[PDB]
């Protein structure tokens, strides 16, 4: 097996924050772990400002910052969820950023079965010592010398198997942990100092104390207060010695507290955020003594507000909060000191998006033909939601003019009061017009100084209050106050201009090969210098960058014949840099900008090749090089503008936006047919607008965000569980579930209590609902009901056997608390008509339905240990054809023509094949392999791809004996690092090294795409991720080859048949050298040696495929 897996959005969910002074002493930093991705921000008044973002080869278990004595700046300890342990040092040098690894080893032990409650790590105060719970009934200890470079590590038994919670305590002369642990006898806090001299526990400086059933957190009080905070379900109680203070504050009882932040330093208040997503505010009071020490008078708990569910909160001062969720969208509040109208003191400032969890999903084709949409299930509870996702960006149309042979666009102000454009120039083959624009009107008319007759190649407002037009034939200096020609030059024999650059005080203008540059003066053109180039000048950009005040000493050019980027200084015009581009088609647009405070030049050919270089505006050094291919036409190339961020629009057959992201460039399709032309247009009735033009019609419009995916979301205020979509209602159909209480009562209104009509079948619960929901505007047409403790747990749309309708069938468990599993469940098949569901026809069942498949006109449908094929009888009842019984757990279900996939809940997966001429089940082969799946697919007629719970792909075939025959082998092996809940064919992109295309999502919010690869491509590319791990320098130095090793509790194999499609694609993003290195020496397809540009070229055909 040959697979390519790759990430066509990157985990969303958050898993963890943290805050501190790790950029540098000064500055302010939130760190983000989502899952494999660490994101670095600086806080200001402003916001979050991106500074940095890496992947580690791992997944963040552990995240803490930590100053070492007398340092100015934090270091970082990650641990990863492989027992990857490092300390990194963030270091900026000049424009690099670089986060080295100071300290790193693997602190797996041989024996050890992972804790259930997980890893818990802890730095002590005085940053003594990390200290790790990686397993029950030891705690592992890393002394933090400046010598202990491998992070060496050692054990300490701990009596206490059941650890609930630890931290280490502030105020202490040892390093001291304070923890939780349950016992027969109950819940219990006690104490333990860790001596580094005996490597063993010394005795805690407080007895244990007896704490509550459901104590579950543990905070350790900075000085003055010392001592820790225990959060239980009822209670809230401190301990400090011979001190202690409990509150049972009835206000907290109604949800788990599960996550808390520091808001003072000192330990005066603490955020508290709980399971429905309550913010509470705990006050810690304070009582004076009269030796000068501080201890706690009382505890006080108040009520906030409400945010997403937070998996973490991390207070930013100033009032601001983030809010890291998993379950819902993140958030940045804002606390006030006094509360609003419905009395809340929290006030959302921003939202970010959050997929995850995905627990179904589909593909759909909405809108056009051919363009796929993905439609999930995403996040719970009240954060549920639908997500619809799709590929590239949309202009939202506001105005089209037919009005052909359109050669250029330009803005301009003819009020020189107003701020606002009022008028769009147009060029055409020797000739220009003017329209002026009066609200949404566009009217012909003229503008004295300019001329009507000759091609335009530049107009502009200017300095000093004019206007400039340059033409063929003249450049021409217009006043704003009447408008008249106040000055214009021509070439010394008037011979015509070929090609114009024009800043608001600047002209560079092109004679053939010969440069002149202009100054802009107050009714002056002013000839400053001129040159002759080597070649003719095949375009021009004079675009004046960074703190320049409108002036560029610089001017960038292309050329013909030698295909130069050369960079001028001006006046002079002395050469400061030349890059030669190769091949024998021109330049044809040229431009210098700035992203995300770096100046870039932009160069692209007619053959749709774009180079883009790093500039120093100082020298005029190129450096760099790096080419993408946005078409097969000659690229232009301009700025805009939109929410407050300069980019650049690349009109060609593929309009694309050129744009920054984690200070690297990036590519995003705009959902048009070729656009020839554009300018940025910001008038009165087309605010902050884009007029566009391609051979016969201009457009005027808004553009959406500037990003790769865009993301719709229908709030559903309860648990989505499966959907499918029915064509034939232009609907989908969603199972769900919402939380009542003790009959049962509703905490909200969500999707299934708020449909436009209903249906129902004739501590806390789930109740179970089927909507429907229109594909246009996702209202909630209808809900039907489930009975009293039934759970919908599959779903279909389909026809069957001879009966034209389409109906939404539904597969059930009824869920009793003493069943190990159910012991029953229905099948219910409904038709929508009329606004409504109707019953059609039920099956009660002796257990859980956990999956349903449309299988040649018959209904496939896995019942506890059971696969079972019904048949839709003439009278619309189903009936059991054939049986499979040699399951544990049949829980999830493919089909592929006569073929069956089955994964088991802990024995892999099974294949079998109806046999039509029998009228019953053949087993054809097992994986006789135990894996825990969650997720199959079937890849084609001999490839099963499964994924399983501790994060890991496989690749199962028949073995091409008869008992031979029916073991399937594990031919592919990869850790994904992810939690698969769904497969499903399709593709995000508009229908090659890749045959098939299957997405999955994960409960991250990742998603992903398989597909597969020929032996021949598989090889390349395998020794491609050999060459790129030997020269790429991994965070905290783990090895690729270990963080994509198959891992489970039973075994650890190194990856096979599976290409990492993330790390190929980072090809890219390496530099030139290194580039040669990963090349020296190998095939490429009949064969030779492979260049740097034949690898470039390939892996852009890859990135194509997402
Ligand atoms: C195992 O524990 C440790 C603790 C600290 C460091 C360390 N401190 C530093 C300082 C000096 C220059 N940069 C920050 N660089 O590494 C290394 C390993």
């Amino acid at each position: 097996s040959y697979n390519y897996v790759v990430t066509a959005q990157k985990p969303t969910a958050v898993n963890g924050c943290v805050t501190g002074h790790f950029t540098s002493a000064e500055d302010l930093n939130l760190l983000i772990a989502k899952n494999t991705r660490l994101e670095i921000y600086v806080v200001t008044a402003e916001g979050l400002r991106p500074v940095k973002e890496v992947g580690m080869y791992g997944k963040i278990a552990v995240m803490e910052l930590f100053r070492p004595k007398g340092e100015s700046k934090d270091l970082l300890f990650i641990l990863t969820a492989k027992y990857n342990a490092c300390i990194l040092e963030y270091k900026q040098s000049g424009e690099s950023i670089d986060i080295i690894t100071r300290a790193h080893g693997n602190v797996q032990d041989r024996i050890g079965r992972p804790s259930e409650t997980g890893i818990i790590g802890i730095i002590d105060p005085e940053c003594r010592m990390i200290g790790l719970r990686l397993y029950d009934g030891l705690f592992k200890v890393i002394p933090l010398d400046r010598d202990n470079k491998e992070l060496k590590a050692f054990n300490i038994r701990l009596e206490e198997l059941h650890v609930i919670d630890v931290k280490f305590l502030y105020g202490c002369q040892a390093p001291t942990i304070c923890f939780v642990y349950q016992d027969p006898q109950g819940r219990h806090v006690k104490t333990y100092e860790v001596s580094l001299r005996e490597k063993e526990f010394n005795k805690g400086p407080w007895k244990q104390e007896n704490v509550e059933a459901e104590a579950s957190m543990v905070i350790a009080v900075p000085e003055p207060f010392g001592g820790a905070i225990i959060i239980g379900q009822e209670s809230i109680t401190y301990h400090n010695g011979d001190k202690y203070l409990a509150i049972a504050p009835p206000i907290i009882k109604q949800s788990t507290i599960v996550c808390h932040n520091r808001v003072d330093p000192n330990g005066s208040r603490y955020l508290l955020g709980d399971m429905e997503g309550r913010l509470f505010m705990l006050l810690l009071e304070k009582e004076e003594q009269m030796d000068g020490t501080v201890t706690l008078k009382d505890l006080r708990v108040e009520l906030l507000g409400e945010t997403s569910i937070a998996e973490c909160l991390t207070y930013l001062d100033n009032g601001v909060v983030f809010v890291g969720s998993r379950l819902g969208d993140s958030q940045l509040v804002k606390l006030n000191v006094d509360s609003n109208e419905q009395g809340s003191y929290v006030v959302a400032m921003e939202t970010f998006t959050n997929l995850g969890p995905i627990v179904d999903m589909c593909v759909v084709d909405l809108e056009r033909q051919g363009q796929g949409q993905l439609v999930t299930c995403s996040g719970a509870f009240k954060e549920g939601s639908l997500r619809i996702i799709r590929n590239g960006i949309g202009i939202h149309e506001h105005a089209s003019i037919d009005l052909p042979g359109i050669k250029g666009l330009w803005p301009l102000r003819s009020d020189p009061n107003r701020e606002t454009d009022d008028t769009l120039v147009l060029s055409f083959v020797g000739q220009t017009r003017v329209l002026m624009l009066n609200g949404e009107e566009v009217e012909e008319t003229e503008l004295m100084g300019f001329v009507d007759d000759q091609q335009t190649f530049f107009c502009g407002n200017v300095a000093h209050q004019q206007l400039i037009q340059i033409t063929s034939a003249s450049v021409r200096l217009v006043s704003q106050e009447p408008k008249a020609l106040v000055s214009e030059w021509k070439e010394p024999q008037a011979k015509n201009i070929s090609v114009a650059s024009c800043n608001s005080s600047q002209v560079v203008v092109a004679v053939g090969r010969a440069l002149y540059y202009l100054q802009i003066h107050p009714q002056e053109l002013r000839q400053i210098s001129h040159t002759e180039m080597e070649h003719e000048v095949a375009c021009l950009d004079i675009t004046p960058l960074g703190d320049s005040n409108g002036l560029s000493p610089l001017c960038a050019i292309g050329l013909w014949t030698d295909i130069s980027a050369r960079i001028l200084k001006l006046p002079s015009f002395e050469l400061l840099h030349k890059e030669m581009l190769g091949g024998e088609i021109i330049p044809r647009s040229i431009l210098m900008t700035t992203f995300e405070s770096s100046h870039y030049l932009l160069c692209a050919l007619g053959d749709g090749a774009l180079f883009y270089f790093g500039l120093n505006i100082e020298t005029g050094l190129l450096s760099d090089r790096k080419k993408v291919t946005l078409g097969t036409q000659p690229t232009v190339l301009r700025t805009f503008r939109s929410l407050s961020t300069t980019n650049v629009f690349a009109c060609s057959d593929r309009p694309t936006v050129i744009y920054s992201s984690n200070h690297k460039l990036v590519f995003s399709n705009v959902n048009l047919k070729e656009v020839n032309y554009m300018c940025p247009l910001n008038s009165d009735g087309y605010p902050d607008s884009l007029a566009l033009a391609n051979n016969s019609t201009l457009t005027i419009g808004t553009i959406d965000e500037i990003q790769k995916l865009h993301i719709r979301t229908v709030p559903l205020y309860e648990s989505p569980r499966k959907i499918c979509y029915q064509e034939v209602s232009q609907c989908f159909g969603v199972l769900s579930s919402r939380i009542e209480v003790q009959g049962t009562t509703a905490l909200r209104p969500s999707a299934s209590t708020q449909a436009l009509s209903s249906s129902v079948s004739s501590e806390e619960v789930e109740v179970h609902n089927l909507l429907i929901i229109d594909q246009h505007t996702f209202e909630v047409l209808h809900a039907h009901q489930f009975l009293q403790n039934e759970y919908a747990l599959s779903l279909v749309s389909c026809k069957l056997g001879k009966d034209p309708n389409t109906y939404f069938i539904v597969g059930t468990a009824m869920v009793y608390p003493e069943e190990a599993e159910p012991k029953q469940g229905r099948i219910v098949v409904f038709q929508y008509s009329d606004g409504k569901l109707q019953t059609v026809a039920e099956k009660e069942v002796k257990g859980a339905v956990y999956s349903m498949v449309e299988f040649n006109g018959k209904l496939l449908a896995s019942i506890n240990s059971t696969v079972r094929l019904y048949e839709w009888t003439t009278e619309k009842e189903l009936r059991t054809e054939c049986n499979h019984y040699n399951n544990i757990m049949a829980l999830y279900l493919k089909t592929k023509g006569d073929f069956i996939l089955v994964g088991d809940l802990m024995r892999s997966v099974l294949l079998l094949a109806y046999k039509p001429m029998e009228g019953n089940f053949e087993e054809i082969a097992r994986d006789f392999n135990p894996n825990w799946m969650s997720a199959v697919e079937i890849l084609d007629d001999d490839n099963f791809l499964g994924a399983e719970n501790a994060f890991n792909l496989f690749v199962c075939q028949k073995d091409s004996t008869d008992e031979e025959r029916q073991h399937l082998q594990e031919v592919g092996l990869f850790h994904l690092g992810e939690f698969v809940n769904v497969f499903c064919h399709g593709s995000l992109v508009m229908q090659t090294p890749t045959q098939g295309s299957v997405l999955f999502g994960t409960v991250n919010g990742m998603i992903g795409l398989v597909t597969s690869l020929s032996e021949s491509w598989y090889n390349l590319l395998l020794d491609m991720q050999n060459r790129l791990n030997k020269v790429i320098k991994s965070v905290g130095k783990i090895e690729h080859s270990f963080w994509r090793s198959f891992h489970t509790e039973r075994k650890t194999e190194p990856a096979t048949g599976f290409i990492d499609g993330d790390l190929i694609e980072s090809f890219l993003d390496i530099s030139r050298p290194k580039m040669q290195e990963v090349v020296a020496n190998l095939q490429y397809d009949m064969k030779r040696e492979a260049t740097a540009d034949d690898l470039i070229k390939v892996v852009e055909e890859l990135t194509r495929i997402h």
